[PDB]
């Protein structure tokens, strides 16, 4: 991996990356949001790219060997890519060498090397800016010239690029021996440790920035030999120069600084720092969205469960209450059938109730205080099915009131003005569900009144006057013979299964359908069922809403991959 195959290589990485940035403005579109004209500034920034050449600003005194650096790197001598550079002229300069694999173009300033005017000449300032490596090349024996402080500053405080220059220590054969390995990396330390802190000074970085500084040490033409000549042994070259270490940095920093400048070259950065921030927020409140649309979906098919078991329930309850009541009714008409006209008075007494009114309040309050119970029962299953529904409910609503008020604007159109939907839109769709049912669920009182059954005169005289101790005289038995008697009594129990039956007769009919029998027992929850009913119709916008916007990021999390 060489400096002219990973620049090509990092251009098109940068434009691919540009290409998902339109591909990401394309789905914001979708949502409807801006653009202005985003699109046709990003392909123009792709095509602006495309031109784009590797560009090294060659940095330093020329008696520092600079000139030997920039050969040695390329692999060419000077005048074999046809090029010769020029040691003093007093404006920015720029050669563009020939013969290589692929163009580039190298910067520098030699007057530096009052001729610091250039250091703040807009022009130079932007070539040096908008290049991809910077070598600030210094000697080995007194690295960084006494006179350099400023350029320094220029480069790294002002031009802010200290992330793309590498300090290279040159011609370290005048300090050690290029044979010892470990003499080398001994004196290679203790000079990257002194030009560290020359240039620490001369800049005030800190000490964070001390440690991103690159430093090389090499010996672009050791003995003193030649280039000429040292090219002839290119492997005994590599091993003594150290001009590896030099194309590797190199390497790293081509690798990381050229979309940066790229990037900012074209004023893409701004657009994809942008871009990059309203997705990552869009996909951030479209799961808040998720788990709200989710929940109240779930809970709209929980209600109609919770209203499938309670109905099961109170069937349950109804049935009991009928076979209850059968019983009761077989168990009086089995203990009427027996008795003779003597058993009946304490029968009506005891059993049915027998009073001035006439008879029946004593059944009717055992009767009643059973239906009541059913009643009171069922009721209470409607009421476990309220406080399930209104306890879920409350809980979108405590969800989406956690969200904020502007949770949902990220996610574009839909969600901004005069239809806009928000949490509150949605949050009071659910409260006035959740009030329309707190005013259906209710124990209620509603008074039935009741009238006892007058017995026949016939009858009455059988019974005996109401609330006194009685048993038949002979006066009123002796006024009859037996089977004037015996049929006298046939009519009284005919007279008594007619009110002990009557009651219940009423009641089973209620009972035998379950239309009739919820509208008495259990109205409100055909009520709630109605409401829960109209709440699904009123989640329809959002869920069309959903399903548009997730189709959407998902490809946004596609294009977004390459960005992490």
């Amino acid at each position: 991996m060489e400096q002219f195959k990973q620049f090509s290589i990092e251009k098109q990485a940068a434009i691919n990356s540009l290409l998902q940035l339109r591909g990401m403005l394309e789905m914001l579109g979708e949502m409807g949001i801006n653009i202005s004209d985003d699109l046709q500034k990003v392909t123009s920034a792709i095509n602006a790219i495309e031109s784009d050449v590797l560009r090294i600003a060659l940095l330093g005194a020329f008696s520092d060997g600079k000139t030997s650096v920039i050969a040695a790197w390329l692999g060419k001598v000077m005048d074999d890519m046809n090029i010769s550079m020029d040691e003093s002229s007093d404006r920015l300069s720029i050669y563009k060498p020939e013969g290589l694999p692929d163009q580039c173009e190298i910067v520098d300033t030699p007057g530096l090397f009052d001729g610091r005017l250039v250091m703040y000449e807009d022009l130079t300032r932007r070539y040096i800016s908008e290049a991809h490596l910077i070598f600030y090349v210094v000697d080995a024996t007194n690295p960084l010239k006494e006179s350099h402080s400023d350029i320094v500053k220029w480069v790294l405080r002002d031009l802010n690029k200290l992330s793309s220059t590498i300090f290279v220590i040159n011609k370290m054969d005048e300090v050690t021996s290029l044979t010892d390995q470990a003499l080398f990396d001994e004196q290679a330390a203790i000079k990257k440790a002194n030009l560290k802190g020359k240039l620490q000074r001369a800049a005030d970085l800190t000490a964070q920035e001390c440690e991103q500084l690159n430093i090389v040490c090499v010996a672009s033409n050791p003995n003193g030999r030649g280039l000429t000549y040292w090219f002839t042994k290119p492997e005994h070259y590599e091993s003594r120069s150290r001009i590896n270490d030099l194309k590797n940095a190199a390497t790293e920093i081509l690798k990381t600084n050229v979309p940066e400048v790229l990037l900012v070259k074209t004023g893409m950065d701004v657009v994809k720092d942008i871009v990059i921030q309203r997705v990552t927020l869009a996909s951030r409140h479209l799961d808040e969205l998720n788990t709200f649309v989710e929940k109240n979906d779930e809970d709209m098919h929980r209600f109609s469960n919770d209203i499938k078991q309670s109905r099961i329930e109170v069937k349950r309850l109804a049935g009991e209450l009928f076979e209850e009541l059968n019983l009761m009714e077989k168990q009086l008409m089995s203990q009427l059938r027996p008795l003779d006209l003597d058993d009946i008075r304490p029968f009506m007494d005891d059993e049915l109730g027998y009073t001035e009114d006439g008879v029946g309040f004593k059944l009717h309050l055992r009767i009643k205080q059973s239906v009541d119970r059913f009643f009171e029962q069922s009721t209470a299953v409607s009421q476990r099915l309220s406080d399930d529904i209104t306890r879920q409910l409350s809980s979108s609503e405590s969800f989406l009131s956690g969200l904020g008020e502007g949770a949902f604007r990220s996610l574009g159109g839909a969600f901004k003005g005069v239809s806009k939907i928000s949490p509150a839109t949605l949050k009071t769709t659910i409260l006035a569900a959740r009030d329309t049912i707190g005013k259906l669920t209710g124990y209620v009182y509603k008074f039935k009144p009741w009238e006892a059954t007058k017995l026949a005169g016939s009858i009455a005289k059988w019974a005996g006057p109401v609330g006194a101790a009685f048993t038949i005289g002979s006066d009123l038995w002796d006024a009859y013979k037996a089977h004037e008697r015996e049929q006298e009594l046939k009519e009284v129990k005919a007279s008594l299964a007619k009110i002990i039956k009557e009651p219940f007769e009423d009641i089973y009919d209620v009972l035998s359908s379950d239309e009739k029998m919820f509208a008495f027992f259990a109205p409100q929850i055909q009520q709630m069922e109605q409401v829960v009913t109209e709440l699904a119709e009123k989640s329809q916008a959002i869920r069309d809403n959903r399903q548009k916007l997730s189709l959407i990021q998902t490809q946004l999390a596609q294009l977004m991959v390459p960005a992490t």
